[PDB]
């Protein structure tokens, strides 16, 4: 695992998230489910907890976007960069953006929303890219049935937030 410079870490254990918009690619319930599942991946192995907001600024603002979208890092069309997320902190920090020029799917027929979300949330929590090819934080993620957080990812996230309480 790799942890970001000067260890930007959330100073608190409870984080809020907000799904700002929805992709035409999928039913809204599929987007919500994929996000909830992605958050659970990290919650299960740390003391972190999450709750959802429908207004105001949540810690983790989640949105779909294309090309120029209000930050200095425009998306690049179909393929290549699939999404991006900012390290812990206020405002844009912690936020996650998903490139709608990808075809988001609940399975592996396009770009799997759950898997990419899980990876990006890793960034939102302070993890950087792993060298372990089997890690969720390896740049190169993609049998969803056989998905399992790697010990490397668990080691990395616990180095920041510790193991579950009890
Ligand atoms: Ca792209
Ligand atoms: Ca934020
Ligand atoms: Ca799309
Ligand atoms: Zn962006
Ligand atoms: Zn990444």
């Amino acid at each position: 695992f790799r942890t970001f410079p000067g260890i930007p870490k959330w100073r608190k254990t409870h984080l809020t998230y907000r799904i700002v918009n929805y992709t035409p690619d999928l039913p809204k319930d599929a987007v919500d489910s994929a996000v909830e599942k992605a958050l659970k991946v990290w919650e299960e192995v740390t003391p972190l907890t999450f709750s959802r907001l429908y207004e105001g600024e949540a810690d983790i603002m989640i949105s779909f976007a294309v090309r120029e979208h209000g930050d200095f890092y425009p998306f690049d069309g179909p393929g290549n960069v699939l999404a991006h997320a900012y390290a812990p902190g206020p405002g844009i920090n912690g936020d996650a953006h998903f490139d709608d020029d990808e075809q988001w799917t609940k399975d592996t027929t396009g770009t799997n929303l759950f898997l990419v979300a899980a990876h990006e949330i890793g960034h939102s929590l302070g993890l950087f890219h792993s060298a372990n090819t089997e890690a969720l934080m390896y740049p190169l993620y993609h049998d969803l049935t056989r998905f399992r957080l790697s010990q490397d990812d668990i080691n990395g996230i616990q180095s920041l937030y510790g193991p579950p309480p009890d």
